């Protein structure tokens, strides 16, 4: 007989011949099994392109852990994940609104390590098998936005954390205009503005910024994990082209709570013949991503997110259900997809990853509030819920820069050093209210430049200079 | 013995002479209970309020009514409801700390009020009469800072027909008479909004064009204060609707809020509703005397926007807070206004459903400065489970009814950039076609919204109007 266990080595089941973490586990060590054995049977890489030839190898990892007499050791935490099977049986109720069942995924993940703690399937397995932290698919919205666009920016030495970006109107390249809820646009706006309200435009100046710098895009997301298979789409970094599990994008935001390291999320850390010889075993190899710089200036700006409280309540769910647990340095960000069909909300402290999303199995309009206010009712509960089972395990730790992160004192206006700049003739002097800018560069911010947002038309630009102009 | 009674006929305290019932409780009935008795003292002595005006003769009734309840067969029925008043007791008791933000202890009062009566259920008097015996729902005043906007501005405006709901005030950049900018937080200002984004913010500006726009029309503010039993000294102060030159118990500003949940009629705060003597004569017993302060068409408008206040959340997050503690009483139809003084001295959530209005200040009894967020956040969560601690102890209490507008309401459709009618307007020799969205404005006159003019704000300058009409014709 075959067993799973718990991460202190407490049997799940014996695997023979009715939850989410049997089915989980087991669908896990199987594709570990599966790896084993075409590697013990040397099968070529085309071989293994072969559909039936991938039957006839699953079958047969299926078989050997049947018939075998494998321990297999998962990341799970018994009590934590207990507590998270209980949590969304006690709440779950409060993520319907008036749309049907709301079904539920969610994913708890070591930051250091890339093990999953614990997760929830569903709203209730009994009902519904489908899986929605493992197997679900939905664009991640605009979760997106800080991994594809914002991080990368930064971690170019392209921007910095007081930047400015254009939120003016513009319009996509077949002439629709880029839209945020019934918004065309406002006009010039700082990272943490973009970022607190979720605005569209500025992260796509952002992307596009990247593109025409030839920014390799790829490899940063390959690097974590992440499969999109068309890069060339002007909506990318706001989700657009993209679809992924619970499971992967809780190790995007894995990887920038952990200071930009990189480790790969897994649930299986062991598995052991009869005998006890290592048939598989979890080697990390981390991967510095983003720079230090990076991933702490980020870290920063999602602490806002969260505390600005503009797409989210959840700090004040949280603080009303346990002050002292709301204390911890959470930081975070909501997605909602275009028609309210799905919302995402990620949360760390620097020991964890709690990965959030909702929607309807058959991608159906949620309540318009679900993600501002249910979700984030719900995980506040949720988060509780895992401190009272384990209540040391998320840390009261602070997120804070790395000492190569560079500090340049610039205008608030346009996010660049106090210069003279050519105005339509006459050269001014650039003066007005500093603030502190942090950059992932060597040198620290530019002076400021006459184009000195990222993005914005001619005309934006004489109307944002004709403001700072009357003002000095 | 006199005897002090909550509602149901359960015995307070007893009161006797003195040697030459240790709570705000005690203190607070008994201190109405002699007003009462003063005033019915003097009454059947026939004494006159020329008489009434000198002051040995007042020491002398005072005196005198202290004594009658020391050594009278009286008892008292007081409004405050046991179960209700013990849970508030409680909670904050428990949940107390929730407000202590850094700046030290922090004291609090509440006062939960029947908006069909002007009955006291139950009242915070503070954090713990033990350490501090200030009465901080009923003996201390402070201003109610932005809490005063529905009330002496928008409200009477709106009575007036003078606005509606989606009507445009200017925030734009303007100063006080003696030079120096009106200023909300850091902002000197922005450009025109809706009265509903004017009262969710809380801005200054749109506040002082309207009380601007009411002494211009020559409006009896005071009278509309005064039906509501708020005195204040001096009428002619630029910065009153933002609370300038107001003080007020929470206990009277409550009422003050009972009125608009109440569709806009007064009644009067008590603790006491009745007093008999061992004999069988009545000496008080409180009379109803409903006043009509708003015209209902104004009050229900009114309830709409403070409905949005609250569920905007921003500032406040109350309805967040009290959706983590109690979703379902968060189903409740919650309305309600904050209130921050210049320098985050003094916070005020003022709360209502159809059924109850509750209260709530907090401050430090030497006036120095809260926490930025003290209000925004602690106070919210405070509250939260304060509302949360008296559903738990009569779980109908708060009512299931929603606000709704009354028929009498005039409903008008206007462009959103106007607040008015569209048509034809003569902008600058260009007498232009003003077309675009449009909204539903809710009245509380004959004929609803005027067709847009030129100065179609509350409110702005002829270069605010300029640089405002220049937006608009680029829509069209
Ligand atoms: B974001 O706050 O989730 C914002 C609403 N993002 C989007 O608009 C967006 C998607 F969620 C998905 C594809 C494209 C897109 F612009
Ligand atoms: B309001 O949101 O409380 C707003 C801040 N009000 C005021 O600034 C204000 C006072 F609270 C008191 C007197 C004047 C004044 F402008
Ligand atoms: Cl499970
Ligand atoms: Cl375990
Ligand atoms: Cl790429
Ligand atoms: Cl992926
Ligand atoms: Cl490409
Ligand atoms: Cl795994
Ligand atoms: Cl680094
Ligand atoms: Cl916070
Ligand atoms: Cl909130
Ligand atoms: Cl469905
Ligand atoms: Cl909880
Ligand atoms: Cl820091
Ligand atoms: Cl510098
Ligand atoms: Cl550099
Ligand atoms: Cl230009
Ligand atoms: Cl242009
Ligand atoms: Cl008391
Ligand atoms: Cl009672
Ligand atoms: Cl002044
Ligand atoms: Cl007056
Ligand atoms: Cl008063
Ligand atoms: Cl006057
Ligand atoms: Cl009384
Ligand atoms: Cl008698
Ligand atoms: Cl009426
Ligand atoms: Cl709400
Ligand atoms: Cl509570
Ligand atoms: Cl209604
Ligand atoms: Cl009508
Ligand atoms: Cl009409
Ligand atoms: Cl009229
Ligand atoms: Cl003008
Ligand atoms: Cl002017
Ligand atoms: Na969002
Ligand atoms: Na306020």
């Amino acid at each position: 007989i075959s067993e799973i266990t718990y991460s202190d080595g407490t049997v799940i089941a014996s695997i023979e011949s009715r939850d989410y973490l049997y089915f989980t586990t087991l669908a896990e060590a199987q594709e570990r099994m599966y790896d084993y054995l075409a590697q013990r049977d040397n099968v070529s890489a085309k071989e293994l392109k072969n559909e039936a030839t991938q039957k006839f190898y699953r079958d047969l990892a299926a078989k050997e852990i049947e018939n075998g007499g494998y321990k297999i050791t998962t990341t799970i935490d018994q009590k934590i994940h207990s507590a998270m099977q209980s949590a969304v049986a006690d709440y779950g109720y409060l993520l319907d609104d008036g749309t049907g069942r709301v079904e539920v995924g969610n994913v708890l993940m070591d930051n250091q390590t890339g093990a999953i703690l614990g997760f929830v399937g569903g709203r209730n397995y009994q009902e519904n098998q489908n899986n929605h932290a493992f197997d679900t698919k939905r664009s991640p919205a605009s979760t997106t936005k800080p991994l594809l666009a914002y991080g990368i920016a930064i971690d170019q030495g392209l921007m910095g954390s007081e930047t400015i970006l254009s939120n003016y109107p513009t319009n996509f390249a077949n002439g629709n205009p880029i839209m945020y809820a019934n918004s065309k646009g406002t006009g010039m706006m700082t990272l943490g503005e973009a970022l607190n309200y979720s605005w569209n435009i500025p992260a796509y100046w952002t992307y596009r910024m990247l593109r025409e710098n030839g920014v390799d895009v790829k490899g940063y997301m390959e690097k974590m994990g992440y499969e999109i298979p068309e890069y060339g789409i002007e909506s990318l970094p706001m989700g657009g082209g993209i679809e992924v599990t619970v499971a992967q994008h809780t190790n995007g935001y894995q990887t920038l709570a952990n200071n930009g390291v990189y480790h790969q999320k897994h649930v299986i850390s062991k598995i052991e013949a009869a005998d006890g010889r290592v048939v598989y075993e979890y080697q990390d190899k981390p991967v510095q991503v983003y720079s230090k710089a990076t991933a702490t200036i980020m870290q920063g700006l999602l602490r806002e997110v969260l505390s600005s409280r503009v797409t989210t309540t959840f700090k004040s769910n949280l603080t009303s259900l346990n002050p002292t647990l709301a204390n911890a340095d959470w930081i975070g960000k909501t997605g909602t997809t275009g028609q309210d069909e799905n919302m995402w909300l990620m949360l760390s402290t620097p020991r964890l990853t709690l990965g959030g999303w909702i929607g309807h199995d058959d991608n159906h309009s949620l309540s318009q509030q679900a993600g501002y206010s249910n979700n984030s009712n719900y995980m506040a509960h949720l988060v509780n819920a895992i401190q009272q089972a384990s209540p040391s395990i998320w840390g009261n730790e602070r997120f804070a820069l790395d000492p190569s992160v560079v500090k340049s004192e610039v205008l608030k206006s346009t996010g660049q050093k106090p210069g003279k700049v050519s105005v339509e003739g006459k050269e001014v002097e650039v003066t007005g209210s500093t603030v502190t800018s942090y950059w992932a560069n060597k040198s620290g911010a530019p002076a400021t430049s006459y184009r000195f947002a990222i993005g914005g038309s001619d005309a934006d630009y004489q109307n944002a200079w004709s403001s700072i102009v009357g003002s000095l």
